[PDB]
């Protein structure tokens, strides 16, 4: 549970279902290493990604599919895709929400932060 | 549960508990009427507000005391209060959550809408 | 001067041309007395509400007419309108912008506040 | 002329200065290019980033370094940078303005694309 994401759509006030979100990590050569990736669900809520074990410090990034979300729902967006990059872990372990409010034009990020 | 109040903090990264937020309903005569009130709990959130049976169609205006929120933490923030005013229940009962993101100077609010 | 409005339109991309704002001034009973209103330009501002010599300490409303903006784009929307209450307060800087960010059943709002 | 970036501050109420800023072209191995950079104005603002002849249909990618924006007013953030990434489209409006509006745990991103 060390990773969640949870995505919103501000036209139709709903959950964000079908989101596709990827994951990746930065390794010691400075590339995107692919790290996880999934779906968001009918409550817009993507969990399972990762372990405590596998989620180790590092920088992080999430890539949350926008336009393919909007696409898919026959509208033209504006971003590729929204992508929020952090520093994971490095005071040990927590546990982040990532979470996302989306517009045809636009969008919220925040995250929520927790100690266990 | 058909009206839940959700709140997070964008400095913190976290939820914004303790948050005072009261609940007004616009009456025959156009004055506001208090209708529920309650405070965040440790997670952020506002259940128990109202019962299928009182949330009666009707415009409903949600104040989330941002001020006291960030005043009791010893910030002086820019605006008084974050309001949020919506027709409710007229196509018939509907699940709301009414969510916000704060800042200091700014905040971000949205709805989810959901047909039990 | 003192006081700009700007609003833009998150599901288009653009300014939000022709929205109605009305700004009002808290007074002494608790009542919002009317204070300055007009309609967002072409470039979603609006200039000219208020002068230095009027806009005095105080709380303020801002409300913007996010309903009607919506409608008459053939979207229908959540809110009833947009509100933004605040204190002008002499001690800080000279002018405010307030901002707004506008979807169907969302906002953001920020304060742009400068000398 | 054909691209601005604007960046505020949602802590402070103000625009967000001395800000670095990156844009990045899509190249056709799939890597990012750099393109132009600058810092933020006293306003917010950068302007001058590219002229019309240059800034072709494509992928670009503005990154806004608000890690070092936040460290530098002694706040620690939670975000790398904050990452805009969308394709110009000649069929469209010919002017974008990239707006963000930060805090040290989100961030808000709108697009206003004009004539
Ligand atoms: C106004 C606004 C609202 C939200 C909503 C965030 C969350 C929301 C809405 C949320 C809703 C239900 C739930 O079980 C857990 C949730 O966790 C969240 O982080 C997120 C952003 C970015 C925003 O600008
Ligand atoms: C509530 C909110 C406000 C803004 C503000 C954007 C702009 C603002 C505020 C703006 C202000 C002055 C000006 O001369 C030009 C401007 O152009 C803008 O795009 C931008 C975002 C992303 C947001 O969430």
């Amino acid at each position: 549970c060390p990773l969640m994401v949870k995505v919103l759509d501000a036209v139709r006030g709903s959950p964000a279902i079908n989101v596709a979100v990827h994951v990746f990590r930065k390794a010691a050569d400075d590339t995107w290493e692919p790290f996880a990736s999934g779906k968001t669900s009918e409550s817009g809520e993507l969990h399972g990604l990762t372990t405590e074990e596998e989620f180790v410090e590092g920088i992080y990034k999430v890539e949350i599919d926008t336009k393919s979300y909007w696409k898919a729902l026959g509208i033209s967006p504006f971003h590729e895709h929204a992508e929020v990059v952090f520093t994971a872990n490095d005071s040990g372990p927590r546990r982040y929400t990532i979470a996302a409010l989306l517009s045809p034009y636009s969008y919220s990020t925040t995250a929520v932060v927790t100690n266990p």
